[PDB]
């Protein structure tokens, strides 16, 4: 039997199954580290790594990146779980190593990757606490190429009245993205920020992991692919919509939390914003 993550029917991305809008054609980057291909509730269309003792994308040796992948697009079938977007054409770019480190250079590589592939959405569920020009002139390109670019906020929480949002997702050309529990509340992790865009469910999120299983993980790596997938969703529905208009539908279609430091502009609806 299929379950659905609640996290999934939060952001009403069935509703727009429902339609006939899956994800259907377009290209989904998830810049991790790396997809298994091999599970059943997963098809991997292409990718490349820029780790270089991992060459394959398509072995996950560290978990995340294939849990993350299910968030975004876990087949429509009849076992496992459910992605928000689940017909996406999705690509492993494997830029994080089995310890889930990675240095700037393999994820630059890998965003340099997804532009020259024409990648519509690019996730990143990662981040660090310093930036650099050259990180800033890749997101930027994407941006300026007509690419959605989504990254987690961070895990970092409350710091006083300082920002805790990391990069890339700091840069104003990405969508930041926190995490809320089921009930809308913001997880005690989640980092804050004036830079912080969206929520979207980040707490026990059931997803595919390697070796044909399943499990929760909580962060805001969990979140972003919730809007990475909903932006598939948009895209399939108005293949004409540039970036520019998915990320405003997004942002303006969102339940309103609390305060924008915490929740920035709430909760993503993903029905309200595909209009
Ligand atoms: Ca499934
Ligand atoms: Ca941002």
């Amino acid at each position: 039997a299929q379950s659905v993550p609640y996290g999934v029917s939060q952001i009403k991305a069935p509703a727009l199954h429902s339609q006939g809008y899956c994800g259907s054609n377009v290209k989904v980057a998830v810049i991790d580290s790396g997809i298994d291909s091999s599970h059943p509730d997963l098809k991997v269309a292409g990718g490349a790594s820029f780790v270089p003792s991992e060459t394959n994308p398509f072995q996950d040796n560290n978990s995340h990146g294939t849990h993350v992948a299910g968030t975004v697009a876990a087949l429509n079938n009849s076992i496992g779980v459910l992605g928000v977007a689940p017909c996406a054409s999705l690509y492993a770019v494997k830029v994080l190593g089995a310890d889930g480190s990675g240095q700037y250079s393999w994820i630059i590589n890998g965003i340099e990757w997804a532009i020259a592939n024409n990648m519509d959405v690019i996730n990143m569920s990662l981040g660090g606490p310093s930036g650099s020009a050259a990180l800033k002139a890749a997101v930027d390109k994407a941006v300026a190429s007509g690419v959605v670019v989504v990254a987690a906020a961070g895990n970092e929480g409350t710091s006083g009245s300082s920002s805790t949002v990391g990069y890339p997702a700091k840069y104003p050309s990405v969508i930041a993205v926190g995490a809320v529990d089921s009930s809308n509340q913001r997880a005690s992790f989640s980092s804050v920020g004036p830079e912080l865009d969206v929520m979207a469910p980040g707490v026990s999120i059931c997803s595919t992991l390697p070796g044909n299983k399943y499990g929760a993980k909580s962060g805001t790596s969990m979140a972003s692919p919730h809007v990475a997938g909903a932006a598939a969703l948009i895209l399939s529905k108005h293949p004409n919509w540039t970036n520019t208009q998915v990320r405003s539908s997004l942002e303006n279609t969102t339940t309103k939390l609390g305060d924008s430091f915490y929740y920035g502009k709430g909760l993503i609806n993903v029905q309200a914003a595909a209009q």
